[PDB]
């Protein structure tokens, strides 16, 4: 079915960030509950047709680790991307309510992210460009999926920040970056969710006793590229998980691990075997089922 | 009169940037045409009342170099700031249509910015925090006014970027900045409008013959703080204007000129005396009257 503006009704507000909000909505003709992202773009009528055309590849992006797609269209001033509604929300939201996320839970998350990035690269020959806690969605069925990836080249152009960067050192410095940049973003996201707050700058010795102002714009980005990367605090986290994020946060992208090597890492192998009721822990911390 | 959501009607769209759009609107009860900025903020009901309370000082901000204020209120999801509609639009828009802006015209602009910043500091003890071509509005009467300044401390907190920085070196590096940061922003804006494009990085010798890719995020901000500041190209611009922006773009904020010294600069003294029909040139380049 072709999605259309007048066939929708606003239920509630799922959230917002650095632009247009996304609503919980009701596609009246199907009765299906969906999430509707609106991206306002002050753009000519020619290239906005190209954006919808390039967004049709999301129909062919079928995967359990990828957020579902129903269709895209231009209403009046803003393009629309309609997707599977994930009742658990994004991982930045569940980190707020949970304080920290257990290492065991982040194991299952890492499996979902690696398999999602792997699907996009092999089947669709594209990178994510925006891996962070807010673009990793979860639901009550226990599913962990990825949204907001770069399928349309024209949309990447039309939207080219925020005071929290998950961008790799190489992407920050210039145009010499590609799929490895996503690995850095994943590693930094995992350190954030494990520790309870954004990892840069790193906590001093005295701050780590409590758990177990904000930086200026240039101050933050200078730390990422020049100062040594964020490690995970020893003792409370296992050696396998410590080495996993260490491999993900190697400044040099060619020296840094890729999806191939991380898939066969000791941390992922152990996490696959583990009996983890992710659906139960998710509903316990946010309160749903 | 108290402004209210249901007493409004959308005429058209004046523009957008890094957030909510601003509409040309009709306040039905008064019949007055206004500009209505909507700032969506995912914020608690307690502190949003504080933001409206702090925005009431805009009523007392009466000045010919400051954009008029009618009132502010919380509708449903987004706060509203209602202001004088400036039919000429912002200076970034008129720079696009004009290619370059004459030195003589930028003289009159500089007078408006200095007198607007001076009014805010002396009478209201506050700084702008966001001087750039988009926050300098003009109209058919020939008026040049300033909008989008920091009157509410709580609103500054709730909104704390874009790939074009007008932030001073000191503000980029840390918290050690104040009213002098506005001077840098003014200087960089004047170089942009004079030359036809964003001054960083500076044009090479061969690019300046034509007139008379984009940088990465860290690449841009590293140029601002470490590499020498942007000069104005000699020959086509006068020595007075060259020294004016040179004083505005001194990296060291204490060494850099303040509003006092710039008011008595040779460039401003000459620009005051000059017979410049700003209203005629404005309507000629954008097409209005
Ligand atoms: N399909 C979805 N299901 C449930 N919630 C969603 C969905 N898509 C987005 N959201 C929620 O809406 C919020 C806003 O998403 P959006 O992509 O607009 O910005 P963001 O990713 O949060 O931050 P940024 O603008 O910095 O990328 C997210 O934090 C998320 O919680
Ligand atoms: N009072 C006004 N009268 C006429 N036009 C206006 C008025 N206020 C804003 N605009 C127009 O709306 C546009 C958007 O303004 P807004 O302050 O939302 O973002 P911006 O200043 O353009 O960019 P940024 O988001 O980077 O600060 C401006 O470019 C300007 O042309
Ligand atoms: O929406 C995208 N990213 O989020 C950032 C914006 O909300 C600004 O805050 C997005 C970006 C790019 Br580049 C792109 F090519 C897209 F198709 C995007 N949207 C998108 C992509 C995949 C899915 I499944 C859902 C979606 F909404
Ligand atoms: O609107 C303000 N600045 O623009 C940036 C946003 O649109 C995001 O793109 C603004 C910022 C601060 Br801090 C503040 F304290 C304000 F009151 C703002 N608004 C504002 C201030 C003065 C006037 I006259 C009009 C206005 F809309
Ligand atoms: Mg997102
Ligand atoms: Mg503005």
């Amino acid at each position: 079915m072709e999605l259309k503006d007048d066939d929708f009704e606003k239920i509630s507000e799922l959230g917002a960030g650095n632009g247009g909000v996304v609503f919980k909505v009701s596609h009246k003709p199907s009765g299906l509950v969906m999430a509707r992202k609106l991206i306002h773009l002050e753009i000519k009528p020619a290239i906005r047709n190209q954006i919808i055309r390039e967004l049709q590849v999301l129909h062919e992006c079928n995967s359990p680790y990828i957020v579902g797609f129903y269709g895209a269209f231009y209403s009046d001033g803003e393009i629309s991307i309609c997707m599977e509604h994930m009742d658990g929300g994004s991982l930045d939201q569940v980190l707020k309510k949970a304080g920290r996320i257990p290492e065991q839970i982040l194991g299952k998350v890492s499996i979902a992210v690696i398999k999602g990035l792997t699907y996009l690269r092999e089947k669709h020959k594209i990178m994510h460009r925006d891996v962070k806690p807010s673009n990793i969605l979860v639901n009550s069925r226990g599913e962990i999926k990825l949204c907001d990836f770069g399928v349309s080249g024209q949309l990447i152009d039309s939207m080219a920040v925020g005071t929290r960067s998950y961008m790799s050192p190489e992407r920050l410095q210039g145009t010499h970056y590609s799929v490895q940049s996503d690995i850095w973003s994943m590693g930094l996201s995992l350190v954030e969710m494990a520790v309870g707050r954004y990892p840069i700058p790193p906590p001093d010795a005295k701050e780590l006793e409590l758990m177990f102002p904000p930086m200026a714009i240039f101050e933050l980005l200078d730390y990422i590229v020049n100062e040594p990367p964020p490690k995970l605090p020893s003792g409370v986290f296992s050696l396998e998980f410590q080495d996993f994020v260490n491999k993900c946060l190697i400044k040099n992208p060619a020296e840094r691990a890729d999806l191939k090597q991380l898939m066969v890492h000791a941390f992922i192998k152990r996490s696959d075997a583990e009996e983890v009721d992710f659906a139960g822990w998710l509903c316990s911390t946010i309160g749903l089922n």
